[PDB]
C-alpha cells in the first residue's frame, strides 16, 4: 500500500570509516570512498555519519581551525547524492571498542592537562583518561582563557559558518552533538584502556578536583558536610554483589548513596542541556536538527542495582527512570535521543552478564515518546547477519506497519555501524540491500524527506530552561509501549 507505505518509512543512514580525514587532516582516499559511498546510493541508504574530529581541526592552537579536508568529504558525500550526520566529535578516538586509529584531543589542550591533571576524568585510584574533559571544567576558564564550553560553542559556530554552503543546500541532517567519550553523554566507567571487560560492573569517575569539590560542597548543603565519594564501589571488573555499594540493602539505597547518585546523574543531564545550548545559538535558523548519542549499558540491567548503568552516569533503577529525564531535558532542544544496541536480543549475551539489551531499549525509546520527543538509534556492534536487521527493524516500528497510515510508533532513523569492506561483500551487502528496503517498508529509497514527513526546517531557539527538578519529576517509572515479538517486516533471508 504505497503513499502509506511510504509515512511508514525510516530512513537509513551508513556511518563512515574512522580516520577517512588522517589525524593530519588529509582526506587520504577519496576515490576509494567515492567507489563505496556510489554502492551506498545503489542500496538506497538515506545518507551516512562522520565524526568531525576536535583533535584533527583545532589542532594547531585556540581557534585555529583547518576545515579543508572535512570541506572536501563533504563535497564527495553531496555529489554521491547521500545526506550526512555530522558528530561534533569533542572526544578521543582509539581507546574504546572498535576504535582502529589513533585520533587526540588537541595536543594544545594536552600540554595544559599536563599542568592540570584534573581537566580529565579520573577514578578513584587517580587514573587520569585523557580521552574527554571532565564536566567538572566545562565553566572554568582554564584554557587560555576559554572555558570547555565555549571552545565547544567557539568549534560549532565555525563548523556552521565555513560549512554555511553545505548547510544552505540541505547537505547535514542532524548535528550530533558530542558530549563524552565517544561522542556519548556518559562518564568513562568502562575504559579499555584501563583494562575493563565485559561485563564489569565500571567505575565511578567524579575524582578530579572540580567534581570532588562540587560534590563537597553539595553534600554540605544537604546537611551532611563529612560524606565522602563512594568507597565501597569496587572496581571495573567486579560483579555487583562483591560490593558494599551494590550489593543488596547496600549503600546505593542509603540516604548518602542516593544523594551521590543523584548528584553524579544530574552533572550530566546539566552538561547536555548546557552544550545544547550553544549548539542550538551556533545552528539558529539552519535546516538541520540537533541530536545527541546515549550509550546502552545493558550489562546489570536485570538485577535491581543496574550498576553499570549507574557508574556511567544513568540513574535508572526498576523504581527510578535514569532517562526519561534525558528525553526530557531534549525536549526544550527539539532535540533527537540517539541511542544503542537496537540489533541485540538478550539471549545473545551471556547469562552471567544479566544483561538485558531488549527490555533497555524498549524504555528508552518508550520514554522519547513518552517526552514527545524523536527517538533515533545505533547498532552497538558489527553486525552482517539477518537476526540482526530484523531486530533492528522491530525496534525501528515495534507495532509494525500502519497499512492505514502513519506508524503510532517509529524511529526517527537508524545509523548503521559502519562502512568497512566486509559490508560490500556480495551475501553481506545482499542482506543489508534489503534490510534498507524493509526499513523503508518496502518502498524504493525516496530523496525528498517531506513525502514521508521527515521535512527540516530552520533550527528555532530553544525553549526556555526546564529546572532540574521538573526534570526529574520524569524519574516516576512509566509502563513500556508494547512491543510485538517480531516485526511484520522482516528482510526474509
Ligand atoms: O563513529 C561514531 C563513533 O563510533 C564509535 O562509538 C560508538 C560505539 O562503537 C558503539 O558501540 C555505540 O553504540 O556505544 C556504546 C554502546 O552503546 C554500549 O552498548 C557499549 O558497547 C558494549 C556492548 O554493548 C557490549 O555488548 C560489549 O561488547 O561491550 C561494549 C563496550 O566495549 O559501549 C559502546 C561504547 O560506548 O555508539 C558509539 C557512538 O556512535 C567510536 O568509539 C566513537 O569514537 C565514534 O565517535
Amino acid at each position: 500500500s504505497d503513499s502509506n507505505m511510504l509515512l511508514n518509512y525510516v530512513p537509513v543512514y551508513v556511518m563512515l570509516p574512522l580516520g577517512v580525514v588522517n589525524v593530519d587532516n588529509v582526506f587520504e582516499d577519496p576515490d576509494g570512498l567515492k567507489e563505496q559511498l556510489l554502492q551506498l546510493r545503489a542500496a538506497g541508504v538515506d545518507g551516512v555519519m562522520v565524526d568531525v574530529w576536535w583533535g584533527i581541526i583545532e589542532l594547531k592552537g585556540p581557534k585555529q581551525y583547518d576545515w579543508r579536508a572535512y570541506r572536501s568529504l563533504l563535497q564527495l558525500v553531496q555529489e554521491c547524492g547521500l545526506t550526512l550526520q555530522a558528530i561534533m566529535s569533542f572526544h578521543q578516538c582509539g581507546g574504546n571498542v572498535g576504535d582502529i586509529v589513533n585520533i587526540p584531543i588537541p595536543q594544545w589542550v594536552l600540554d595544559i592537562g599536563e599542568s592540570n591533571h584534573d581537566i580529565f576524568y579520573t577514578n578513584r585510584s587517580g587514573t587520569r583518561n585523557k580521552e574527554y574533559l571532565t564536566v567538572g571544567v566545562d565553566n572554568e576558564p582554564i584554557f587560555h582563557g576559554r572555558t570547555a564550553i565555549e571552545i565547544y560553542s567557539d568549534y560549532m559556530k565555525s563548523f556552521r559558518e565555513n560549512m554555511s554552503d553545505f548547510l544552505e543546500s540541505g547537505l547535514i541532517i542532524d548535528i550530533e552533538v558530542g558530549l563524552g567519550p565517544a561522542g556519548e553523554l556518559r562518564y568513562p566507567s568502562y575504559p579499555q584502556s584501563q583494562g575493563w571487560e565485559f561485563p564489569g560492573i565500571g567505575e565511578f569517575q567524579c575524582y578530579d578536583k572540580y567534581l570532588k569539590a562540587d560534590f563537597k560542597a553539595a553534600v554540605a548543603r544537604a546537611g551532611h558536610p563529612e560524606w565522602e565519594l563512594p568507597d565501597d564501589a569496587g572496581k571495573y571488573n567486579d560483579v555487583p554483589e562483591s560490593t558494599g555499594f551494590f550489593k543488596s540493602n547496600g549503600t546505593y539505597v542509603t540516604e548518602k548513596g542516593k544523594f551521590f547518585l543523584t548528584w553524579y546523574s544530574n552533572k550530566l543531564l546539566n552538561h547536555g542541556d548546557q552544550i545544547l545550548d550553544e549548539a542550538n545559538k551556533a545552528f539558529l535558523g539552519c535546516k538541520v536538527k540537533l541530536a545527541i548519542k546515549v550509550s546502552g549499558i545493558h550489562w546489570w540491567y536485570k538485577v535491581e542495582n543496574h550498576a553499570a548503568e549507574l557508574t556511567a552516569g544513568y540513574y535508572n533503577l526498576n523504581d527510578r527512570d535514569g532517562y526519561r529525564p534525558i528525553a526530557r531535558m531534549l525536549s526544550r532542544h527539539h532535540a533527537i535521543l540517539n541511542f544503542s544496541c537496537l540489533e541485540m536480543r538478550d539471549s545473545e549475551q551471556p547469562s552471567d552478564a544479566k544483561s538485558g539489551p531488549q527490555e533497555l531499549v524498549q524504555q528508552v525509546l518508550s520514554g522519547g515518546w513518552r517526552e514527545d520527543i524523536r527517538v533515533a538509534g545505533e547498532n552497538a556492534l558489527p553486525r552482517y547477519d539477518a537476526t540482526a536487521y530484523n531486530q533492528i527493524i522491530l525496534n525501528a516500528r515495534p507495532q509494525g506497519v500502519n497499512n492505514n497510515g502513519p506508524p503510532k510508533l517509529s524511529m526517527f532513523g537508524v545509523t548503521y555501524l559502519r562502512l568497512s569492506d566486509d559490508l560490500l561483500q556480495k551475501s553481506n551487502f545482499n542482506i543489508f540491500k534489503k534490510f534498507v528496503l524493509k526499513m523503508h517498508a518496502d518502498q524504493d529509497y525516496c530523496a525528498n524527506p517531506q513525502k514521508y514527513n521527515h521535512a527540516i526546517t530552520p533550527l528555532k531557539p530553544s525553549a526556555p530552561k526546564i529546572p532540574i527538578e521538573v526534570l526529574l519529576e520524569a524519574t516516576k517509572p512509566t509502563l513500556p509501549f508494547p512491543w510485538l515479538p517480531e516485526t511484520d517486516m522482516k528482510v526474509d533471508g
